[PDB]
């Protein structure tokens, strides 16, 4: 099996090339012996709409058969369902087969073992499993079980909207379709649906609402059919994108604002985690309604387990997961995220618009990407780390560096997946922007003059 499908927080591979059907059975293989490992027979599996979802999901199954598990086979489904429903069964453990918003021929793994999800080393640990033969063998079962109408019942029942909504759902023919726009209808709104039929081919936009381009239909429907509201699913339905009745795209930094001020508002003191590229501007607030802001790292896992970690009510981060616990479980899910948006823009008076710009704004740059070489890019920031000069800075080394200034604030780090620098930078001041982009450009020469800073 290649190395490289071997992720970080997941398993991630092309279908024809680097992931096979063959390399799926022994990844069952290595995650039930895991599972076993730590005393978890009982694991549920789900997959997205992608083509290849049929063959690979039975020989992750047989595969965990093979260990001696008993597979609750929960079908197509989006992410967070798997989630839930390794939540609400027996088991603890769970596999999601998805290539979330990757083009057609990828697909993988989001795996979670006894309450844990996967990252880095134990990730790793699967494999190593494989080239070892360190695999448990057994006589395993298989349950059929249909678990979407139970999660709908959970989300609908908890749920309580006041005025009506008329929202525009985009799930770019990616598995949000099953339910998304059935559910958001149920809790009480009329749903102008978009690429809502679950389509591997992904013959319109990519089901991605973090770039704007795939939220251009999402906007132009919002404007022309007069609604309040439009929500944008990624392809596996963890993440959510949202635009208001006039088209502003609302990210994920602000989003969190509105969640935070409504949980906190039930929970004084409450843990809130959000990652090092998101505003200044939330870590006030937070700590203004008297909650307790907590800066973490990019990624899913890790915010998920620096929520466990941290007892956190509430986390999100900029790529669009939003991590309830809550009145929830604790884990991303865009489709319950919708829910918990509609139920407090709809104990408002003012439009989605006005809900969203009555919070303090800075002015932001679009985020960067400097190209630089696989070999270089951690050393580049192991440099800065070493070398950098930031002044009076509230200097920040969890994820690459992050620079809070009184008045906004920089941040560099190294893409984990792609031989890339990332850069984001927002202040009060376009003064203030243009100072803070001057720092970090002349910091970045001062470790490599040749490095292409274009800011
Ligand atoms: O890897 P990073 O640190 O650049 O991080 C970026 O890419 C990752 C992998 O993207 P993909 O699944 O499409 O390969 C995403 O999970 C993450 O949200 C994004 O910010
Ligand atoms: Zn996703």
């Amino acid at each position: 099996l290649p190395a490289s499908i071997f992720r970080a927080y997941d398993i991630r591979g092309v279908v024809g090339d680097t992931l096979t059907a063959e390399t799926a059975y022994w990844i069952g293989r290595a995650i039930g012996s895991e599972s076993l490992a730590r005393g978890e027979p009982c694991v549920a599996v789900g997959r997205d709409g992608r083509l290849s979802g049929p063959e690979l999901v039975k020989q992750l199954i047989q595969g965990l058969v093979d260990c001696g598990c008993q597979v609750s086979d929960v079908g197509m489904v989006p992410t967070p369902v798997l989630y839930y429903a390794a939540n609400v069964l027996e088991g603890k453990s769970g596999v999601m087969l998805t290539g979330s918003h990757n083009p057609p021929d990828y697909n993988g793994f989001k795996i979670v073992v006894a309450g844990e999800t996967l990252a880095n080393e134990q990730i790793q640990a699967l494999r190593e499993r494989i080239e070892k033969n360190d695999l448990a063998s057994g006589v395993g079962s298989v349950e059929q079980v249909d678990i979407l109408p139970r999660y709908f019942k959970q989300i609908r029942d908890d749920i309580a909207m006041a005025k009506p909504m008329k929202v525009v759902v985009d799930c770019g023919n990616g598995v949000a379709g099953v339910i998304a726009p059935q559910l958001i209808e149920a809790l009480g709104c009329s749903v102008i649906p978009l690429y809502c039929e679950v389509d591997g081919n992904f013959p319109n936009h990519h089901p991605d609402p973090g770039k704007p381009e795939n939220l251009k239909d999402l906007i132009a429907k919002v404007k022309a059919e007069n609604a309040d509201l439009g929500l944008a699913f990624d392809g596996d339905g963890d993440r959510v994108g949202v635009v208001t009745n006039t088209g502003t795209i609302i990210y994920p930094d602000r989003l969190l604002m509105l969640f935070a001020k409504d949980v906190v508002s039930r929970n004084p003191g409450a843990d809130i985690i959000f990652d090092v590229k998101c505003t200044r501007r939330l870590i006030a607030l937070i700590s203004g309604y008297g909650g307790r802001p907590v800066m973490w790292k990019t990624g899913h896992s890790l915010i998920k387990k620096k929520m466990k970690e941290t007892g956190a009510l509430l986390a999100g981060e900029m790529s669009g997961h939003v991590f309830f616990k809550e009145r929830w479980f604790g884990f991303d899910d865009g489709i319950y995220s919708a829910a918990r948006l509609l139920e407090i823009l709809s104990q408002d008076q003012r439009d989605s618009e006005h809900v969203f710009s009555a919070f303090p704004s800075d002015i932001s740059t679009p985020e960067i990407n400097i190209t630089v070489t696989e070999d270089s890019k951690f050393a580049i920031i192991e440099a800065l780390q070493r070398d950098a000069q930031w002044g009076e800075g509230n200097i920040t080394t969890l994820d690459g560096v992050r620079v809070d200034y009184p008045k906004g604030w920089g941040l560099v780090r190294a893409s984990n997946t792609t031989p890339v620098l990332v850069l984001r930078f927002e202040a009060d001041t376009e003064e203030e922007l243009e100072r803070i982009k001057t720092v970090f450009r002349n910091q970045l020469k001062a470790v490599d003059s040749s490095l292409p800073v274009p800011f």
